[PDB]
């Protein structure tokens, strides 16, 4: 996260770390079986790590649960990034507390001017390569669907909506990818990509968590 502040311990429960060894992505848990990331931060070997503040050091309200199962999309398309969500399911289920808490699932998608809140384990600068130890956290507005694919043509589906600031400086950012866009208490977006980080006219692009409900409640369903 660029250009963004200090959550505070554990005040975004539902914020996952990937870790394969080391962090490599966010994710949201949305019950105490089942995470919600992007598909790009997919590989074999996963463990997720709950309730966790500085991810280099253990504080005391972590859960470390490996993965059992993931899930892709069964249409992410990898080149176009459309479709860029995948689910995995915890080989035990984490114990739910004020620190470790499920997100809510929309049910109806988020409009533009909506504020959101952003965050993640990423890079902090926009030139240059700084990685924080704390959860990272933005306070960013939903865009206009026009002013995104003005931003990024050709490159943007229905599966896709931008959120930022076109004036840069403020952004998701390498590393943040898969982590939640909450909006109102509802995960709307899934940080996906963008060209750098906080740059003029190239906001932040991520994945219309509110298209995927029926297909995330199915597969949880039988998995
Ligand atoms: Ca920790």
């Amino acid at each position: 996260i660029v250009g963004g502040y200090t959550c505070g311990a554990n005040t975004v429960p539902y914020q996952v770390s990937l870790n394969s060894g080391y962090h490599f992505c966010g994710g949201s848990l949305i019950n105490s079986q089942w995470v919600v990331s992007a598909a790009h931060c997919y590989k074999s070997g996963i463990q997720v790590r709950l309730g966790e503040d500085n991810i280099n050091v253990v504080e005391g309200n972590e859960q470390f649960i490996s993965a059992s199962k993931s899930i892709v999309h069964p249409s992410y398309n990898s080149n176009t990034l459309n479709n860029d969500i995948m689910l995995i399911k915890l080989k035990s289920a984490a114990s739910l507390n004020s620190r470790v808490a499920s997100i809510s699932l929309p049910t109806s998608c988020a409009s533009a001017g909506t504020q959101c809140l952003i965050s993640g384990w990423g890079n902090t600068k926009s030139s240059g390569t700084s990685y924080p130890d704390v959860l990272k956290c933005l306070k960013a507005p939903i865009l206009s669907d026009s002013s995104c694919k003005s931003a990024y043509p050709g490159q943007i589906t229905s599966n896709m909506f931008c959120a930022g600031y076109l004036e840069g400086g403020k952004d998701s950012c390498q590393g943040d990818s898969g982590g939640p866009v909450v909006c109102s208490g509802k995960l709307q977006g899934i940080v996906s990509w963008g060209s750098g980080c906080a740059q003029k006219n190239k906001p932040g692009v991520y994945t219309k968590v509110c298209n995927y409900v029926s297909w995330i409640k199915q597969t949880i369903a039988s998995n």
